[PDB]
């Protein structure tokens, strides 16, 4: 956390990739499977605003939900449960949080990796599966998220 410069977390991101322990959560139509196109910082980082696209019934839904900063980089905000967002890696071109999900039944563990570009380099995608194992979110589970993002851009 003392070597993240919260600087870079602000920007356009696309999502190109999640994890998660619970896999139903993230696959095409999940709740948990939202199409990032903006993240802001409110109050030098205190709070996050995310724009990002959930789909409904095959129909592209543009929404913004405010996260609330708990301790360092981790974030509180509701949306379809509740959910700590970590940032647990952010660099110029690519960013990678982990969520844990709480909806009444069963906690999942998540991650999501962001990209300026459209793809992560093979190292980027080795830090990102790192990181995965790191907190116990499966390899196994991981969706390319942009190779279905047919919402607008």
């Amino acid at each position: 956390p003392a070597e993240i410069d919260p600087s870079k977390i602000p920007g356009e991101w696309r999502i190109i990739y999640a994890a998660a322990d619970n896999k139903d959560k993230i696959v095409e139509g999940g709740p948990l499977r939202n199409y990032y196109r903006r993240i802001e910082c409110i109050n030098d980082c205190e709070s996050l605003s995310i724009t990002f696209y959930l789909k409904d019934q095959g129909t592209c839904l543009l929404l913004t939900e405010v996260a609330k900063r708990q301790e360092g980089y981790v974030y509180v905000l509701e949306f379809y449960g509740t959910n700590t967002l970590e940032v647990i890696h952010v660099s110029e071109n690519m960013l990678v949080t982990y969520v844990e999900n709480y909806d009444g039944e069963r906690i999942t563990k998540m991650t999501e990796g962001l990209a300026k570009g459209t793809s992560f380099t093979p190292e980027e995608l080795e830090k990102y599966q790192q990181l995965n194992s790191e907190r116990g979110v499966p390899n196994e589970n991981i969706e390319n998220l942009i190779k279905t993002d047919n919402c607008p851009p």
